[PDB]
């Protein structure tokens, strides 16, 4: 056991669940959040039967108050050392069929939410003097294809937040990273663990993984 | 001459004025747009003095209904052939001092507004079967520096919108372009004219200019 | 009215190169046009001269640094060298195990080495006049290396770096170094190079990508 | 042991030495090459006192015959499983001062040698049905600065070789990677160990590391 927490913002999918499993398996108390937090009960049982610690919460990440409360709670339980922001929103609409609602919603889910998760984690971590903030990217963080104006906009948006944060906070002992996924959920979790284990002398900001 | 309109969304600054001057000098009826639309009066004087046609309007680009009406007003006067989105927003705040309001407001001015201006320009131009949609970018569209989380996030976001639109609409005879600036505000207006003059067999999506 | 100036077109043997020569000659420059077999430039010379333009055709193997240097020195001696356009392609594809020592070396000599020498020697000549433009033709293989493209992409990436490094050094010294990436009509590429030529120093583009739709 | 060899081409610097020490400690038989192979004698003595296995050879990486013989020698000892190509050439000259001799020598040491190293490694590895081919890059692999025409040309060139080889060979079970440096040399060795440990479902092609 470590006297430390890991926040997994977006433990709904298999990737998010695997990240939770992995950091729990390594002795962190995992705070896991998804929209319908009752659906985390399978994951909790499995992790706790394996002897690991997890606090499951319902969380709409679009809501900045809930994100702040989620992260503050994690840090109150034990010092927050790692946040993994894992909130996707893969949608495709031709530009004319991209509504105001969809564009705003995707930004709120995939960019706005990551900004708030990143800022509030930084606030908690800088008080401890160390920490790691990891964001999940996609190929839409790198290039905007046809139909992906809403989605690529939010993912480019998140990438820029990660960059600016890294420029500011890497010199302040916070490892900001951006993992672009393009597999086993478990392989994504292993990749986050690999970023976690990097020493200060050789930190990677951006990594892309593909399955072969 | 000409029987067609140019919408210059962001005619408030020096760059926006010069673009309005340039496209009017080349025979287009320029629909200029800024916040305080009555501050366009010295520009409207100078342009009409030289024989150019200009319709000055108040415009808050964040408001999607105002943008839609602005672009519809331009098209109703003469077929809309060129939209140039040129909306500022250059701010710097450390991550912890980047407020909810700043982040959301910067996105609204610089990314959301660009998406609306773009999608609505596309609707109108596709009726005429041709047209050009140009977006002004910055170094912050390409990399996020320290303190630039809000601004870089929004410019990255605009880049992805421009990219996705280009992937879909360039095959449908609409030249979508993204002009990155690091000048003569007049030199920027010239660069846009270069992009306008390009034939369909040699269209550039992204062009970056800087002085020496 | 003739400009008292030359343009070196290194690689005037394809349609793109010929159109570049046609364009700069149409705008009043004397074009020095080089291809491996200079006698094959005879139709181009005839066409340019009948339209009122000036052109000197030479045989030039751009892998040969002595020939590149002599070609550029000759152009500058004629009239001040103002624009060099390096347009030496080489699109070839071989799986990695089938990419021979010969193919890899030759593609580098033609597409990268030749560009370095042309660039360096053009810079030497142009800096004496205090101005000039040095343009390099790139490809998508300048930006990413696909399967089978190890030799070609290596040389194109290599050319792009040379261009970047020359630009960082010489743009503040009044040389517009540029890199035009293509993937037409050939007349369109010439237009794009003319567009780059026309840019004022308050707004130069280093790299630009074009494609047809 | 691992009953396998690791070829370190460019073991004459501190980084090269550390890569050798690292893979030897993990039970590989390291084949270490540098221009004067007698200067590897201290490293051999250090690794072998620790219980590691290493063979030192003189190698001029510009010479394709020597590179091929080096890698054949490695594979003849035990299956070549990892090749790490690590031959730098960090020189700076203004363009007019970059001689024919310098531009060619730099390509020969830093690009040509890498190509031959990669092609020959792939030949040997494909016969065993697996392998990893790693290339050390620099910031000059990504952008060319003033004075770096020779170095950046060769480094860009090598990046491209790595890219093409990766596209072709990752589907055929060879992990090709490009580690961009910029720091302790042990940190570089650690990052290559990271890349070695990546499972097939989550391989990264390119990773940048820098110190903080």
């Amino acid at each position: 056991p470590r006297n430390a927490t890991v926040a997994v913002i977006g433990a709904g999918d298999y990737i998010g669940a695997e990240i939770a499993k992995k950091f729990a398996a390594e002795g962190f108390t995992v705070f896991a959040g998804r929209r319908n937090g009752e659906k985390l009960a399978p994951l909790v049982a499995e992790i706790e039967a394996a002897g690991g610690r997890i606090v499951a919460r319902s969380l709409d990440a679009r809501n900045e108050d809930e994100v702040t409360a989620f992260l503050n709670a994690a840090d109150a339980h034990a010092p927050l050392e790692v946040t993994i922001f894992n909130v996707g929103a893969n949608v495709n609409f031709p530009i004319l069929e991209t509504t105001d609602r969809v564009f705003r919603k995707v930004w709120e889910m995939a960019c706005w939410a990551g900004f708030v998760s990143g800022r509030e984690s930084a606030r908690l971590m800088l008080a401890h003097g160390q920490g790691k903030i990891f964001f999940t990217g996609a190929t839409a963080s790198l290039r905007g294809g046809s139909g992906f104006a809403a989605f690529a906009s939010a993912k480019f948006g998140l990438r820029a937040v990660a960059q600016s944060m890294a420029r500011e906070l890497m010199p302040k002992n916070i490892h900001v990273a951006h993992l672009i996924i393009d597999m086993p959920p478990a392989a994504v979790a292993g990749a986050y663990w690999q970023l976690y284990q990097q020493p200060k002398s050789a930190w990677t900001f951006e990594m892309e993984i593909r399955p072969y």
